[PDB]
């Protein structure tokens, strides 16, 4: 499963992530998958300038996809176009996916020490 995005062409309204229409962001390219980013999960980006599709980099789209989780990913979620889809999605939660609730680490959100100290 390819994905084509364009963000310099910024195609929002033409973006479903193909090659005659490519999306305006990774995010967007994201947003029918859940996160589900497999090895058949290929994401094209404008390209590096020799190339006229290149790869995501891996930073931004891991990035990207942390976004997409905390602002897109509601309780519920639809399909997409390309064939479907089902609700194949990950998330285990047995006794390891419980250290992200109660993680025994000293650490305070939204604290930012000297980092508060010129926004919030």
């Amino acid at each position: 499963m390819q994905i084509y995005t364009s963000e310099k062409r910024g195609s929002d309204t033409a973006g479903n992530g193909t090659e005659e229409a490519p999306l305006k962001t990774v995010l967007q390219a994201i947003v029918k998958l859940d996160g589900k980013i497999e090895a058949d999960t290929r994401i094209w980006v404008d390209g590096t300038g020799d190339e006229m599709w290149d790869v995501v980099s891996k930073s931004k789209l891991k990035k990207a996809t942390k976004q997409y989780h905390i602002q897109t990913k509601k309780q519920e979620k639809a399909p997409h176009e390309k064939i479907v889809s089902y609700e194949n999605g990950d998330n285990v939660n047995l006794s390891e996916a419980i250290n992200v609730q109660l993680t025994l680490d000293t650490k305070l959100p939204e604290a930012k020490e000297l980092h508060h100290h010129h926004h919030h």
